[PDB]
């Protein structure tokens, strides 16, 4: 690979750049780094042909979900292991498959199939269910080596890391691990801690938009809106007035909504996690620059 992908891939803050066929060989190389390499490439192909042409829920998110998890690995050698990093980097990869670019709400309002078949965590129920799919076409099954008890373990890994990118579920999942840090009971040889630890990982990689150089984040901020904006519209259609972060109408707003957002989930998480994983601290500090900007457009100086 490049030399200088090379070097910046192990930067939290690291862009996967504008050329989608590098991204595969950049997960390979992550996933090496922390597989029969024919049906690897087979089942990102695929993986990728289940994306879709949204504007943020995207392959290209994907992949840097992917890398965040990859950058978090690197920094904490030894806690995780070797099968973990794998389901987890397959996880984030995997999470927002046949995303349309509308929330788990929207598709309840709409009345979707998937919220009959799924009544709880809708969309990413749905995820987990396509993943499974592709390993399971012939020449996809990367898991190919690894035992059925292996198997049945790592696909476990990753139906709760899944589960576990429904920011829904991060507000509990946040509040537990931190009552847990503060009184010293959090015990990470203890399955159950770990599980949430890993969500609230999940959950830190969905969002690392956040914790990118602002030039990045401010760019990507355009992404999210024009799919949250879009929802808004549909649900306008059903003849339901949409939260404000969904309205069109108030774009304006947005610098203080951003605010809102930082406030409420992303410093509490990175805030969270650092306090897990001390190594994590590069995506705390770039979060916290980041809500410093968005400070200074409210200001009206960007
Ligand atoms: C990069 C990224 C990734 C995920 C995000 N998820 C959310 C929910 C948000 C987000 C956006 C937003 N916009 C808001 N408004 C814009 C104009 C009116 C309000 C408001 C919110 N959140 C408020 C926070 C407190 O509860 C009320 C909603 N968010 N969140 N930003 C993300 C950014
Ligand atoms: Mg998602
Ligand atoms: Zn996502």
């Amino acid at each position: 690979l490049p030399a200088r992908i090379c070097r910046d891939i192990e930067l939290f803050h690291f862009d996967i750049g504008p050329f989608e066929n590098m991204w595969p060989g950049i997960f390979v190389y992550m996933i090496h780094r922390s597989f029969e390499l024919e049906k690897l490439c087979r089942f990102i192909m695929s993986v990728k042909k289940n994306y879709r042409r949204v504007p943020y829920h995207n392959w290209k998110h994907a992949v840097t979900v992917a890398h965040c998890m990859y950058a978090i690995l690197q920094n904490n050698n030894g806690l995780f292991t070797d099968l973990e990093r794998k389901g987890l980097l397959i996880a984030c990869l995997c999470h927002d498959l046949d995303h349309r670019g509308f929330s788990n709400s929207y598709l309840q309002k709409f009345d979707h199939p998937l919220a009959a078949l799924y009544s709880t965590s809708t969309m990413e129920q749905h995820h987990f269910s396509q993943t499974v799919s592709i390993l399971q076409l012939e020449g996809h099954n990367i898991f190919s080596t690894l035992s059925s008890s292996e198997y049945e373990q790592v696909l476990e890994i990753i139906r709760k890391a899944i589960i576990a990118t429904d920011l829904a579920l991060y507000f509990g999942n946040r509040k537990q691990l931190e009552e847990m840090y503060q009184t010293g009971s959090l015990n990470l040889h203890n399955q159950s801690h770990r599980d949430r630890v890993i969500g609230l990982m999940m959950t830190a990689c969905d969002l690392c938009s956040v914790t990118k150089l602002w030039p990045v984040t401010k760019l990507t901020a355009n992404d999210i809106y024009a799919e949250f904006w879009a929802e808004g519209d549909e649900m306008k259609k059903l003849g339901i007035q949409p939260i404000p972060m969904m309205d069109r109408d108030k774009r304006d707003e947005v610098p203080q909504g951003q605010l809102g957002f930082y406030n409420a989930v992303a410093i509490p998480c990175y805030t969270t996690l650092t306090q897990i994983l001390p190594p994590t601290e590069p995506l705390l500090k770039a979060c916290r620059d980041n809500l410093n900007q968005w400070e200074k457009v409210i200001r009206g100086e960007e």
